[PDB]
């Protein structure tokens, strides 16, 4: 996939997660391809960081907003909706890049705090967060939602505990959205962004040399597509960006 | 499937959600070929009376526990394990059949609050009674951990909002589970009753008749099946009782 380098000029796409990894090559790829980017994280200091790279390429500065998905709450996240309605009269996409990784280790010693806080991030805040962002998506010609998922949201393995089962909630919730909005504006898919040279990858896989994986730029094309109108008639799926 | 009136000889099975539905039948039919039972559920009294109508029928009454899933700690769950491995030896088998269905509407609706008890009930605290009970569960020559599942959680449909995500969790959580066990003595599985004669079935379809629905009663060949030898080449497998 070569898409033109106006594929997203004015659409404007929130992005989770977007310090680093993933997160942060989507914001710069999707703002390089025309996007008006709004960046989501942790950290203010590294969300500036990150907006600054694309305004010193760009020429206009990204908002962004710190949200704690371990903590958030539901009126945290209208008032995020609020503000992104006071600046902008529509959201046309929404990457849902943030995730908690957790314990990797056996079910019989998984921590049952931990395994909270993997639920909390990965499916209760997310849920919490685009339900705020519905109406902005629904302004859309096209609206994009995407979630993350991995392949041990589609087949458990050994090990993977809470973030496994949090996957498989992430692909429930991406289909049932899909299912309601299947005959309207709004498409909803997830991308499984496969092995890639993140700090969670090597995190899980301390062994794995991350030099033979491919990087958050080698897998773009698939970030891209899915903002892009070549993708409008897709919903409901899950894609690998490495298959 | 029509096993023998043994099956279940001697074989000790906790059954959650017991006081009624679909908890309580099966609580009476693997008494009725032998088990063991114990019972789990939220009120006392209403424990007490199914484990009085299996005393009325084996002249042994079984113990019951009331744990609230939606309330119930970690330490909480570590009890009820350290409970039964006083009076027991093993568990032979784990039927989880407590469930919350929360609301059912467009996830532009869904209440945060009861999505987030869904969760809490459906997911994380029936992980957090399964880790306590593993020890117990891996002492049987042959045990069998059974979750409940849903159509809704192998697709996702518009309006199952948190019930259908807890669903998907919930056979995520299951193939991890079963993954950890596979060459060793615990099989894990997951049974999808189906349409049936329940007060939660009810809830979600006000209009239909549910006189045409089979009862608790006619699903049971399934329940039996999974706790008995007959089916300890299986794991990590969903089943519909109703296909
Ligand atoms: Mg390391
Ligand atoms: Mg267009
Ligand atoms: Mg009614
Ligand atoms: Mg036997």
């Amino acid at each position: 996939y070569q898409p033109k380098q106006d594929l997203l000029q004015n659409r404007i796409i929130l992005v989770t997660g977007a310090s680093d990894g993933i997160g942060r090559e989507a914001a710069l790829t999707y703002a390089r391809y025309g996007a008006t980017v709004i960046l989501l994280g942790r950290n203010e200091e590294k969300l500036r960081r990150v907006a600054q790279h694309i305004a010193d390429e760009q020429h206009v500065q990204p908002q962004w907003f710190t949200l704690d998905l371990l903590t958030c709450t539901a009126e945290e996240c209208r008032q995020v909706a609020d503000r992104i309605a006071a600046h902008y009269p529509r959201l046309d996409g929404v990457l849902h890049n943030a995730g908690l990784l957790g314990e990797i280790g056996p079910m019989s010693e998984q921590d049952p705090q931990i395994w909270q806080d993997v639920m909390q991030v990965n499916v209760n805040a997310t849920f919490m967060l685009t339900q705020a962002l519905l109406p902005l998506l629904l302004k859309s010609d096209a609206g994009s939602l995407v979630f993350t998922s991995s392949s041990v949201g589609r087949q458990g393995r050994a090990n993977w505990g809470a973030y496994a089962t949090s996957k498989f909630a992430t692909e429930g919730m991406m289909q049932v959205l899909a299912d309601e909005y299947q005959n309207r504006s709004l498409r909803v898919n997830c991308i499984n962004p496969g092995g890639t040279r993140t700090s969670m990858r090597a995190s899980a896989f301390p062994t794995e040399d991350p030099q033979k994986l491919k990087t958050p730029a080698d897998i773009m094309p698939l970030y891209l597509w899915l903002m892009g109108d070549d993708s409008r008639r897709k919903t409901g799926m899950t894609f690998d960006a490495q298959p």
